[PDB]
């Protein structure tokens, strides 16, 4: 599976999107894991929920709405394990996005774009990928 | 050329390590590239020299010294081009290193640990290589 990964979605309340990946690097050197929820196919498009992980560390997650990052929040819920493969899964629920890690909600986005808005999402940074799955 | 990419390397004053790549993504979205030399082969190693790249951004240098980051230096100077290809020359002199994008120095970074002491050099986050060279 190729890294960035870029994929036409669409996405309503009871939508998964399952990522199965694991870091390049260990945690001591920091690696990265950004998830972003755009509005067109478009790379520079708008992100209705960027999500970036900085592994051993902390979660940053924000919004970028005409092209200007909006709101900044950050999270310390760090789940993740060195040098292990993670499963997240993102929920799509009516009032959030809820992000799984492992099965267990550690992170909550509340909708500041329509999800109905969302087009495409990419992955990156600094993980290898062997699953990306919408649910149907 | 594989990333992460790490080699086993020997400096002295005089010597210079050239790497050719090019950002994954549009600048817009903040591709990082990062650039560490390492004392042993050893990922999680000490780090005489650590660069970082937020491209479109900022600059960060430091070092890691016994495990522990020690004092962050900062520069804006930004002469990365968008969507360009970049070659980085970095300068081993005698006082410290020098940084080059395309010929002309715009970072410096003064020795912390003796050059001597470098036995690795790992290059990695948003970009695709083409060129890793240790002067002869």
């Amino acid at each position: 599976m190729q890294v960035p990964h870029t994929e036409s979605v669409s996405l309503s309340a009871g939508s998964t999107v399952t990522i199965k990946g694991r870091p390049l690097v260990c945690f001591f050197n920091e690696p990265h894991l950004q998830v972003d929820f755009h509005t067109e196919m478009k790379e520079d498009s708008d992100i209705a929920f960027h999500f970036q992980v900085y592994f051993g560390n902390r979660v940053v997650m924000n919004s970028r709405e005409f092209k200007i990052w909006k709101e900044e929040v950050e999270s310390k819920n760090m789940p993740f394990q060195d040098g292990q493969e993670f499963e997240l899964s993102i929920l799509v629920l009516e009032d959030k996005y809820q992000v799984m890690v492992n099965g267990q909600a550690y992170y909550n986005f509340n909708h500041r774009i329509p999800v109905s808005s969302v087009k495409m999402v990419q992955v990156w940074r600094d993980i290898s990928l062997t699953k990306f799955n919408v649910s149907n």
